């Protein structure tokens, strides 16, 4: 019992983790095989930031303008390239550490483990969200840049992300292990902000079936509501649409508690217009939307 | 920016972990040098839970009663003993992984990190306070005992917590590594619950500072309190005496904020008396009280 934010154990990724130097810009780099991943923003300067031109950047660096750190060793660099927002350095040791892995661009809505890295060094590790704007909230101080996110599956790490920025509301914006970025930003000093969020439906139904198979149910009740007129409050509180397809993926949690997926919906209804009255549901006093329906099922009981 | 429930980096723990089995039972075990540690429950059979002697459960177990198995290796034990609430199983191979590390008793109200793992196998991570009553408010599913809680100091990993059993309203009792138990529980079957619980002050005021470094300020007001009118009024919420000790411990948040703790006590003591009317603080509807004053030091900006 219980239900807490879990994250992906990190110790394949610890594994991986490097520091990156090019002139005074130190970051992180991923190490996998024999290639360092980091973001192309190593390579600019103080006077950069406005309107870099990456190609004439790279152009006017070698190899050795790159000092890259594993632990206490130093890793001579062989080669390096530039693919879209990320750098590719190539080095001349394989990483024996390098797990089974993957780079997987993930989906607004779903969920990742972040581990929090400076200076090369892992610091903390979380679990996030990719949210519907394309940003995730993310814990990041400077130096942060570098540090990835991910799942595993089995023995194989699926990368999804790789951090670079902090806009100003103080959510985080990054790409996927290709260099490209989530959504519309872009790895230079711009106005941009991130653009209007909603709150994911089908996360907030799968935890609300963690809470039923938890023992909190003072929240259902009777109703039950088609889709429709679901969709219709959904709208007038800033949710996103529910589909056939997300009724079919809570199935499982809909079976293994008895409660249909459109009963759910009207009590996710009645709380959205009334409120929890001074209740909680798994600790929280809101609707919490950042556990997609396998993280409820893989940390659940079944 | 950002101010996420952080966990320690898990590798150091990944690498202790094994599966320890008695009979029809299997547990998780920690291995650390040539020791591997369990719960002593794992000699018990399905009949001796309501009152058993594990002196004599014991002493009719030889070394080969238990498999341990490291990934796929078998382990050889070669002597057993017992300490306490914990199994001490001497095998005749010493970790190669064996981190720095520290056996600590930790304090209610301190945190720490939780390695969930089933079949010696790691499967997530998560950070938990201890509560004042003792108890921990985990997930954890049938076969997680024997799973550790830990904090990390620069490369030495502190274990503090071994995971023992679930009580009645879902939450947790365990042990320190030395087998003693947190709080007033027993490893048998009895009638025994959670005693009456309370909030932790001081880690409620050090969120409040967090918010403030992150730049949630509308709850901040140009009131002080004396420290007894606080603790009066704390006492009527049911939250936990705030010390002179604690003003201390949350000196360097309050100069990096320029917001005295006495005038951060007047603040809590409104959101007590009055609700947060609808908004949120770091992105909770309710007061958060498992974040330390050294929690938020770490995770946030200088
Ligand atoms: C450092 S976290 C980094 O990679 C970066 C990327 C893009 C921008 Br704009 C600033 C910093
Ligand atoms: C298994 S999680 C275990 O160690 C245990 C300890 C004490 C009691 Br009571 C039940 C199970």
């Amino acid at each position: 019992s219980g239900f807490r934010k879990m994250a992906f154990p990190s110790g394949k990724v610890e594994g991986c983790m490097v520091q990156v130097t090019c002139g005074t810009t130190t970051l992180n780099g991923l190490w996998l095989d024999d290639v360092v991943y980091c973001p192309r923003h190593v390579i600019c300067t103080s006077e950069d930031m406005l309107n870099p031109n990456y190609e004439d950047l790279l152009i006017r660096k070698s190899n050795h303008n790159f000092l890259v750190q594993a632990g206490n060793v130093q890793l001579r660099v062989i080669g390096h390239s530039m693919q879209n927002c990320v750098l590719k350095l190539k080095v001349d040791t394989a990483n024996p550490k390098t797990p089974k892995y993957k780079f997987v661009r993930i989906q607004p809505g779903q969920t990742f483990s972040v581990l929090a890295c400076y200076n090369g060094s892992p610091s903390g590790v979380y679990q996030c969200a990719m949210r519907p704007n394309f940003t995730i909230k993310g814990s990041f101080l400077n130096g942060s840049c570098g540090s990835v996110g991910f799942n595993i599956d089995y023995d194989c790490v699926s990368f999804c992300y790789m951090h670079h920025m902090e806009l100003p509301t103080g959510v985080h914006a990054g790409t996927d292990l290709e260099g490209n970025f989530y959504g519309p930003f872009v790895d230079r000093q711009t106005a941009q902000a991130a653009g209007t969020d909603t709150t994911i439906t089908v996360n907030v139904l799968a935890w609300l079936y963690a809470a039923v198979i938890n023992g909190d149910r003072w929240f259902l009740n009777r109703f039950t509501t088609t889709l429709n007129d679901f969709n219709l409050v959904a709208m007038k509180y800033n949710y996103e649409p529910l589909t056939q397809d997300h009724v079919d993926i809570l199935g499982p949690l809909s079976a293994q508690t008895g409660i249909a997926v459109l009963d759910m919906c009207a009590s996710l209804k009645e709380l959205l217009q009334n409120g929890m009255n001074g209740r909680t549901i798994l600790g929280s006093a809101l609707l919490e939307d950042e556990f997609t329906p396998f993280d409820v099922v893989r940390q659940c009981s079944g």
